[PDB]
């Protein structure tokens, strides 16, 4: 799976360790192996939330299955959760697209997961 | 909903109060309340249509509904409109993936909107 | 169609050409003309593929048509090889997720493509 934050929080408010957090706890969440977990962070983006230009968040969560409703509410706690503590975020300043991907339209190593 | 511009246009061209006339446009345009639209504008872009760098922007929309032939027939006049106005992008070198999103697949406040 | 790439390979290290390579083999490979083709590359990206940070991509394909198992398999294997080849990244390194949009989900030119 991958996941991916937009944010309008500066780089140097990003703590050591972000990535490394959202790589484990999403393979605690999500039970991929840690090894297949991609993560990007987007810090110092010019974005606004309901007008507002307080922190916030843009994210998305790719996955090949674990993608449903309540496990995209429990992912959302968990992020919601990572982005307060982490980067000061509101969770209601924070919006997470998730996507199930089928495994023909994923690729990776030349190739594709189906 | 949420809307990104990805372009080429450099940091300085984009005039002061575009956030917020994406905001208040897209809230008019989609029938969602201010406080829901989020905006996310990405400049200085290393980019490409039709193999010229001259101005060129790749766009999102993501709702929850009010996603549809017509309304995003309508969607891309207003946008290509305040693209070109703004940012002087031509609108034939503008794309704008359109996204209906579920409910339970969009995450917000520690949780999704299902 | 569309490609991004998102890479934490620095600028300097994205070669001339690259963008118009792109364009060209994406041309051949999907069979959309030329001058339908956009790209764009996103280096010197905060990311991490499995806990580490030796370099990697997250890309995306958009397509209207021209998507699916074979397909994909074979833009897969074109667009590691280039990654690759120009970029230095490991094909086992990089996620393309590949998207089908419907013609009506693309804006362009003041209207869709339905
Ligand atoms: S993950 O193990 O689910 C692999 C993946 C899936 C979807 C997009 C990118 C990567
Ligand atoms: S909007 O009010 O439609 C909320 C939303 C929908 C889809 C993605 C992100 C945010
Ligand atoms: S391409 O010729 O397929 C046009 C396109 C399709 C999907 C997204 C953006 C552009």
């Amino acid at each position: 799976p991958m996941f991916i934050v937009n944010t309008n929080v500066p780089r140097a408010s990003v703590p050591d360790g972000f990535l490394s957090e959202l790589t484990q706890q999403l393979a605690q969440a999500t039970g991929k192996p840690p090894q297949y977990i991609a993560v990007h962070v987007v810090p110092d983006q010019l974005m606004a939330f309901g007008g507002s230009s307080e922190p916030c968040a843009l994210c998305s969560l790719h996955s090949i299955g674990k993608i449903g409703g309540a496990q995209n509410r429990s992912y959302s706690k968990l992020l919601c959760g990572l982005l307060a503590e982490r980067l000061r975020i509101s969770p209601d300043r924070v919006y997470i697209n998730y996507y199930d991907m089928n495994a023909a339209n994923v690729g990776w190593n030349n190739s594709t997961f189906a």
